[PDB]
């Protein structure tokens, strides 16, 4: 099958880190650090999803009174679209990738409360 | 900033994996997509965590507990410019009649979750 894949990391922020510092680090340090590696290994698209002070009032409106347990709690989601998992695997072997990005997790992520996901996707883009 | 409205779906308990994903892709999607265009959704994505993807997932997450893997069977994601697009579609009488109730055919709502985020995106 010719199915695009999505490799997603669901990130809980580091304990006692403020929302603002978490998202500033993700947007201004971590995501920029990944871009060169993502390009090099053929990633199709890279998306960072933020659940923060800007989105939370919009979320509250759409949730319209529902209980908080019904809301996915992760602070950031990283999503990499790829055509094959070889791209992810090879980038995960890159020693420069590993030595550069691993020390950074301690600056923004509670990795014990974070999760990974590899799915296949169907996408519909409505722009003409 | 673009927004992403996401619903993390656990399949019905007595629904098989194959029937869940077939319903989402082959029954729900043809009904839903007309409304998504009508109300100006930028992009609709269904993420599938099924027998096709799970071995690739297991390769990526080898050497870690299975609990480190997101467990939802499907994730529904719509990129929008604003939440008013979503709210207006939710009042569409046909959408309310034909398509909103369809989730009883594929989702365990007691084990499903929602999320509104803002997104930053790079396309290579």
């Amino acid at each position: 099958p010719n199915r695009l894949l999505c490799w997603s990391i669901y990130v809980t922020k580091k304990p006692d880190q403020s929302e603002e510092d978490h998202h500033n680090h993700v947007s201004k340090v971590n995501a920029p650090m990944f871009i060169p590696f993502l390009k090099k290994y053929g990633i199709v698209r890279y998306t960072v999803k933020h659940n923060d002070a800007y989105s939370k009032p919009k979320q509250a409106a759409l949730m319209a009174g529902q209980p908080e347990e019904n809301v996915l709690a992760y602070d950031t989601v990283f999503e990499m679209i790829v055509k094959d998992i070889e791209s992810i695997q090879t980038m995960q072997k890159d020693e420069e990738f590993l030595r550069t990005t691993i020390p950074d997790h301690f600056n923004f992520a509670d990795m014990t409360r974070s999760k990974g996901s590899l799915t296949w996707i169907e996408e519909f883009t409505f722009a003409l």
